[PDB]
This record gives C-alpha cells, structure tokens and sequence, in this order.
C-alpha cells in the first residue's frame, strides 16, 4: 500500500490564489469547468506539476491559454494529472481544465453525489479532488469565485461557501447562481448544493460589532417542519462562541443543509454547514430524544469549526486533532452549559472509557497526533476526537479558566487566516502557563507526548494517614503498556483533580486542588487533615486514564453516597460492579472450564444494593446519574479488563448481578417508574421546538431504564405497563414498549404497531430499525432476514444500513454465537458495502476491533472473517488499510 509519513511534511512549490469554478448539472452528466490561478512558490525546484483528480473525465487542459495534450505535454492515470515541467510555467499562470463527473451515479458519498433529489458536496478529506483537479492537501490555501446551473424546476435553490452575487436566468428552463467567499481555505471546505429545498431563516446580530447575520436551515419539503430546533441550537452556538471565547461569526450568512444520505454527522463547509439529516432535523412527535441533544452537539460542534479549523486550519492531515479534538472540546463545554446536567459529562466519559480505551489497547492503537495512513479516512478516530478533546480539556484543567481563555486567544489570534500544527497549539498554552507560574522558564515540552505517545495511562494509587501529625499522602504512580508505536513509554504531564471526604460525616475536607504528576510516580502530603479521609479521584475525569482506586467497597459506597463530585461518584459505582463482575466471571469460567457439576458465585456486595436503593429514592439525585447506576458498565468497557474473554460467561455473570440486584431492587424499581410518569411524560414544550427540557429527558431515560429491568425480570403484571407505555406520545416510550416487550409475546403484535407509527417519516423508520436491532429475542437472526427482506431491501443509504446492523453487533450472546454466524454475516454486509461505499464498509468493521481480546475460538472464526475480507477482489484501500492494521499486518 501507499503510505504517508508525518515526518515527511514539506511546503509545495506551487501555490493556487485563486479557484474560479462553473459547475452544469444536468440529469446524466455534471460539467465542471475550473480555473486556477497559480505561481511558483520559494520551495520550487523546477518539479512537474502534479495534481490529484480521481475519476475524472477530461474535456480539456490548458496552461495560459495553450491547449495541452495527453502522452505530450500532461499524462493522467485516473488519480494525478501530470503536466511535465517543461510546460510548467516559471511565474504566475492560470491553469484551466474541464471534466465531467456523475453525481447521480456517485453512491460513495464522497465528491459530488446526489441525495434524493438534492445535489451535494462531501470534500473531506480527499473528496475536492473527485469534482475537478487540485493539489488537494489542506495547506493549498485559496480564495474561491463559483458559479452553479442546474435545471430550475428541478434544482431551484443553488448554494456555495459564502456571498451569493449574481442570480441568472439561462435557456432551456436553466438557471445560474454565483458565490463568492473572501475567506481563504482549504479545498476540503468547498461545498456546493443544488435542490428543492425549503428554509427557515432568523437574522442574529452578533454581540461586539453589531453585524447583521442572516441565518438559514434548509431540507426537502417533507421535513421542513422539523428545523426549528437547529435553528435554536445555531443561535445557542453563535452565542456561546460569542460570550465564552469572544468570536463573532464572519459572513453575512451561515446556511445549514440537511441531506438524506450522508457517511457521517456533518460538515463544517464555510457557511454552508451539511448534515446527514439524522443530526440536524427533530419534531417531538416524530423523534426520540436522544434527537435533541445530537442536533445541539453537531450543530455547535460545525459552528465552533469556524474559529477551530476554518478559520485557523490545518497544515497536513497528521494535525487532525487540533481541529477535530480542540473542537469536540469547544462544544462539550458549550453542552455542558447547555443542558446542565452532569449526564452530558457523564456521557463522554463512558463513551471514551468504552470505545476509546478499546481502540488504544487494540492493534489499531495510534496516538492523537497519527505518524502515517494510506486513508486519512481511516483516522477520523474516537482516538483523534475523543481522547483529543480530553487533551484539550487537560490545559483547562491545569490553567484554569482565566489563563486557559489567554492562551486559546493567542492561538487563534496568531494563526488567524493561516495553518497551524499542534505545536502552535501547545506554543500557546506555553505562554499562558509561564503567565500563570509567574516564571519564564516554566515549559510544557513534556506535555508534548499527549500529542506523540499513544496508550492509555494507568494511574494507581496507595494512602497512608498519620492521626498525630494529621498529616494524610497520597503516593501515585502512572504506567503506559509499550505497544507497537512506542517501545518504551515515558510519563505524562497529569493533573489530577482531588478532594477529600470526612468519611464520618461525609463532608468535603479541603479546597479543592489539582496534583500535577510529571514523574513515573510522587508522593502529595496534606497537612492539617482532622481524620483519615477517602480521597476523591479525578474529579470530573480529569485525565484520560484507568484510575486504580485502591478503595474498598466501603469506602466506594462512602464517595458513592456523599461525594459532591459526580463523576467520583459514577466511578465509585463503576469500580464497585468491576470488581463483582471480575469476580463472578472468573468464577463462571472455571466452572465451564472445569466442567464443574457444582460452584459457587460470590453475591452482590448487600451494601451496595442499599446504597443505590438510598440514592434512587433521593429525590434531588439528578435522574440521568440514576441510569447510570443502576446500569452496570458497558461490554466494551468491561473487556479492557479481561484476556481471552468468553462472551457467554460474561453475558452469564451480567445476568447473574442484574438478577442479584432486581431481587432486592425491583418493586423499589416499580415504584419509582409509576411516580416519575406524571413529571417524565408532562406536555410542556410539546409543541415548542426551541425549548428543551433535559432533566424531564433524563426523568424518560431513567423509566425506560427500570422499564427494561422490569421486563427482563419478568415483574408481576408488567406487559400491563408496557402496553401502556406504548400508548405514549413520545417516541422514547413507545419505542421502548417495542425493546422491553421483546420478553413476552405481544413482541411482534409491538413490532407491527410501532412500524405502522415509524414508516412514514424516513428517520423515525431508521430508529424504529435501530429497536428491532438491538432488541433481545433469541430469534433475532430471523428477524433480522425479516427487515432485510422487507424493509431494507437495496438501500444504499448508509443510516439505513448502520441502523439494521450495528445495534445487533452489540448483542453480546447472539452477534458472538459460538457458531460464528455473527460474524460471518457483518463480514458478508462488511464485503457488499465496500463495493460502493468503503468508509461505510469501515465503520461496519467496528466489532471486530476486539478481535484479539476475545477467547481464542472467537478469535480464529473472527480472524477467519477479516482474512477473507482482506481476500476479496477490489477492496478498497480503505478497508484494506483498516484491516491490515487491525490483523497485525501493517
Ligand atoms: C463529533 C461530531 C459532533 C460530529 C462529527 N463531525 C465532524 O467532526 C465534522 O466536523 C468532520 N469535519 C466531518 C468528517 C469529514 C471527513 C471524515 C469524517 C468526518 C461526525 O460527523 N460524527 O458522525
Ligand atoms: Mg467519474
Ligand atoms: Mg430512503
Ligand atoms: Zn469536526
């Protein structure tokens, strides 16, 4: 394969000013026709001059006005047009060419395709160069002038990046529509569209200068009712960006543009932000609630690129997460102020816990900063997003708030308009750090190997008290497993948010402090301590670490109960289940192993079941925090902890705690899902579709939490309940009566009804999918041929592909059956994918990146399978890449 090195960087000796384009659309070609205005930079060497253009046709190239023609002055292979030096102009010069491209046979999403009925752009990272010829690498910075035609009944709106300053009437029912966008930028930023779109606008006047903004969200018609509330959360962004970082918006107009077959959630285009639709439209009665809170992080996460990464973009690809995780971060704060409630938090923690910390101790394991790829595709990673922004968050840590906000001004001040490295990044955070220690010999070189050093620190702790001094340490080490990127690992710069909880009386004991550890190990010594306190950890998460407590279950139900902290909290409860789940495992697997005709399991920790009782029944417990604790961890979290893990012995132990627990728990569980209905189901706000309430979404997410243990525990009189619920105005319900029934036989008469109500809005359908998906029926592999046959069929939308497959890959007893049918069949959907759209054939690989933690029986049928994948003729280099990393290969 062909592969790019970090280390490898250098300018080019060519530079692009300006892009003029004229884009013609018609119904079975697109004429692209495209201008640029070039020179030679300082770096030239009397090189050829190569451009990337896949796929591309060619009408014609000219340099100055001289026709050029192939196998004389240019050859072309279908990837890069050569145009041999000789013909390379030594000063400024304009480069015309003019191919042809196929929209509406483009079903990979990447380039110019079409959607529906909508004509639209996808260019990241490598797509600019599917429309015309480019140096198509985001530090060719240029100014763009384009023009659009397309037939007016059929496509009468026509959209690029900036200022639209002509609008033309053309013969034949043909119409044209010109943009301008001041702002220089990288090609992967162009975006077009052309279609029958319906709007809702709102004018924003931005908060310093008073500019008047003009503010559009656009889809088909069919769902125009459904864009009030991206329209809500683009306000709340402009405003956050305003108040919080001092950064207005830079045109006179941002539209924002749902479509309906998108490979991701959305894109930054300047001020033409796209979306797959699933991430920008919502209506109360056509949408989970989960909806809400995706729009208001996708629409923010793209507004906050205007600053993080147009405005400020990218020298190379390898920089990826100063863009990627400095905006995730942006947009977790923006959330977290947002909604208000520590699920937000809570949320991205699990998430990175889970996926993340799988992928650092899988073979695909790189770190923030990637050293090579063959597809940049390939590394829009949890790594470069999620792990990113919690590197991000680490220099608000370790600053605060005041010198944090100084050094991001510095940064964006200094690259404004340009490139930038993580090192520019991390050059900024430096002069707010010597500001902050008062000593300009104080650096954060170290801090450096967040961006280089891939793995996931464990951190581990030991405590000791002295009751005559009153004086209490806490020794920490940090620990980083050497794997392929790094043979030998060094310590990180971490900070470690504390406090420390009288366990007597459960009150806080100090101020709260951050520890920044910067050695293999240090002991931190607290004088003027009364008693031996339990100390609390990582306060908000405050590293992306395994924390090793080194508590006892006592003192984790202690922190559990009375620690203000509620990630400590969450944790506590976490480690608690870990250790049972351990426990209970090993205790399973020597019986199967053993073949053990009798055994015992070690119950629940009887302390701990009265804790969550007492904290379920706390009636100012945020509700979210509830279905945390009530849930144990998450199977991709859990497997970090486990070699050589069998499955079905770790489906067996989870039922076993749950059942455990429901014992004691359940009409406590009842009781709670019948007095939280009058607040979780109230109607404010049904009908307003700017206003969310996210404590009553967490109130729904709670019932529907103890909905589901009531159902699998096969509580006294519970289908009563379930058919009730499915009576409910609100999507979440009704569509959690279809999973939770999944335990009885009214499943399929729920299955009818909740598709009758799901069918006729195309989002609500692929979420009605996603319930089949995931519901727990030991037939599901029947019914999984079901949708296939008569609801899936040849889709080639990629949100109706994900929501038929991935959910079920989560079935921990049936997606791993022994038999290896699981497998064999994501394989099989894996391989017909790739042949139209490789990234989304990549994302369906996302269960075997377990592979090699599973038990060696699983591992060989899970081999076996990306083996013969990696076999199959034309695979894509996507896939190919992915899997030969993922095997070990690469
Ligand atoms: C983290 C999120 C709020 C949204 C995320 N989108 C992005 O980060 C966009 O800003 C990202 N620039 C889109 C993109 C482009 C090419 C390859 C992958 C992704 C996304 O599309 N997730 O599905
Ligand atoms: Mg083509
Ligand atoms: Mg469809
Ligand atoms: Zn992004």
């Amino acid at each position: 394969p062909k592969i790019h090195y970090r280390k490898d960087y250098k300018p080019s000796g060519f530079i692009i000013n300006n892009v003029t384009l004229n884009i013609n659309i018609h119904d079975n070609e697109t004429i692209v026709r495209s201008v640029l205005d070039m020179d030679i930079s300082k770096h030239n060497v009397g090189e050829d001059l190569v451009f990337d253009g896949v796929g591309l046709k060619i009408n014609e190239i000219s340099i100055n006005n001289k026709k050029l023609v192939e196998g004389e002055e240019y050859t072309y292979d279908n990837e890069f047009l050569t145009i041999f030096s000789k013909f390379v102009p030594k000063s400024k010069f304009a480069f015309s060419s003019e191919v042809i491209i196929h929209p509406e046979t483009n079903y990979a999403l990447t380039g110019l395709y079409k959607s529906k009925n909508i004509i639209v752009s996808q260019c990241e990272a490598t797509g600019f160069r599917r429309i015309t010829f480019f140096i198509d690498r985001p530090d060719m910075m240029a100014k763009y002038d384009v023009t659009v035609t397309a037939d007016k009944e059929k496509y009468p709106v026509l959209l690029s990046n900036g200022d639209k300053v002509n609008e033309f009437e053309i013969p034949g029912g043909r119409h044209g529509a010109r943009f301008n966008d001041p702002h220089l930028k990288p090609c992967y930023l162009f975006a077009v569209v052309a279609g029958d779109l319906k709007h809702l606008s709102a004018t924003y006047i931005t908060k310093y200068t008073k500019k008047k903004v003009e503010l559009y969200v656009f889809s088909e018609e069919k769902y125009v009712s459904k864009l009030q509330w991206a329209l809500e959360c683009l306000k709340k962004s402009m405003a956050f960006d305003e108040d919080y970082f001092g950064l207005e918006y830079d045109l006179s107009r941002l539209n924002l543009v749902a479509v309906s077959d998108f490979n991701v959630g959305a894109m930054e285009n300047k001020g033409l932000n796209i979306f797959n639709a699933n991430s920008l439209l919502a209506s109360k009665k056509n949408s989970i609630d989960f909806s809400y809170a995706r729009i208001l992080t996708v629409v923010g996460h793209e507004y906050f690129h205007n600053y993080t990464g147009n405005r400020v973009t990218l020298r190379d690809w390898f920089q990826l997460t100063l863009k990627e995780g400095l905006t995730v971060h942006r947009e977790n704060l923006f959330s977290e102020e947002m909604t208000k409630t520590v699920t937000t938090r809570l949320s991205h923690v699990d998430l990175l816990r889970s996926v993340q910390f799988l992928e650092d101790s899988s073979p695909l394991s790189h770190p923030i900063r990637p050293e090579s790829y063959v597809s940049m595709e390939n590394f829009y990673t949890t790594t470069v997003y999620d792990k990113g922004s919690e590197v991000m968050r680490m220099y608000l840590t370790i600053l605060g708030e005041e010198y944090y906000k100084k050094g991001f001004d510095i940064y964006i001040k200094k690259n404004d308009g340009n490139t930038a490295t993580c090192e520019d990044f991390n050059y900024a955070m430096e002069q707010a750090y010597k500001m902050k220690k008062a000593d300009n010999s104080a650096n954060l070189n170290q801090y450096l190997l967040w961006f280089s050093q891939s793995g996931t620190p464990h951190v581990s702790f030991k405590y000791n008290y002295d009751a005559e001094k009153k004086q209490y340490s806490i020794h920490v080490n940090q620990y980083t497993k050497p794997d392929e990127n790094q043979k030998e690992k060094k310590p990180l710069f971490i900070p470690i948010s504390v406090g420390l909880i009288n366990p007597e009386n459960g009150k806080e004991m100090i101020s709260q402090t951050t520890l920044e550890l910067t050695k293999e190990s240090d002991t931190f010594v607290f004088n003027n301590i009364a008693v031996k306190p339990i100390p609390s950890l990582f306060r908000g998460f405050s590293a992306p670490v395994y924390i090793e407590d080194n508590l006892t279950d006592e003192e984790r139900i202690l922190l559990l109960k009375y620690d203000s902290d509620a990630f400590v909290r969450y944790n506590s409860c976490t480690n608690i289940y870990m250790k049972q789940i351990l426990m209970n495992y090993n205790e399973f697997l020597k019986a199967k192993n053993e073949k053990l005709e009798s055994f015992n399991l070690t119950p629940v920790n009887a302390q701990f079941i009265d804790a969550i009782k007492y904290l379920l029944e706390d009636p100012h417990a945020d509700a979210g925090f509830k279905s945390y604790i009530v849930s144990l961890p998450q199977d991709r979290y859990i497997i970090n902890f486990v070699s050589n893990l069998d499955t079905d012995v770790l489906a067996d132990t989870k039922e076993y705690i749950y059942k455990q627990i429901g014992d004691k728990l359940n009409d406590v569980y009842y009781k709670m899902f019948k007095s939280l209905e009058a607040k979780a189901d109230d109607l404010t706000y049904f009908n307003d579709e700017s206003h969310v309430d996210f404590d009553q979404m967490n109130m729904r997410t709670l019932r529907n939490t103890l909905l589901s243990l009531l159902s699998k525990a096969q509580y006294p009189n519970i289908l009563n309940e379930i058919i009730e619920h499915s009576k409910s105005p609100y999507p979440s319900n009704w569509l959690t009566s279809l999973s939770v029934s999944a335990y009885f036989d009214k499943y399929f008469e729920l299955y009818d009804k909740t598709y009758k109500l799901s069918k006729d809005d195309e989002l609500l359908l692929q979420e009605w999918l996603k319930t089949v998906s995931r519901s727990d029926r030991k037939d599901i592999y029947e019914i999984l041929k079901k949708l296939e046959n008569e609801v899936l069929k040849d889709s080639k939308n990629p949100n109706d592909i994900r929501a038929v497959y991935l959910p079920f890959t989560n079935n921990l007893r049936r997606f791993h059956d022994i038999s290896g049918k699981g497998y064999k069949l994501i394989a099989e959907v894996i391989t017909k994918t790739d042949k139209f759209n490789p990234m989304v054939a990549t994302q369906l690989c996302e269960p075997f990146k377990l592979w090699n933690k599973l038990d060696t029986k699983r591992q060989e049928l899970m081999l076996n399978e990306m083996n013969t994948m990696l076999q199959e003729p034309n695979i894509s280099n996507n896939l190919k890449e992915y899997l030969l990393r993922l095997t070990n290969k690469l």
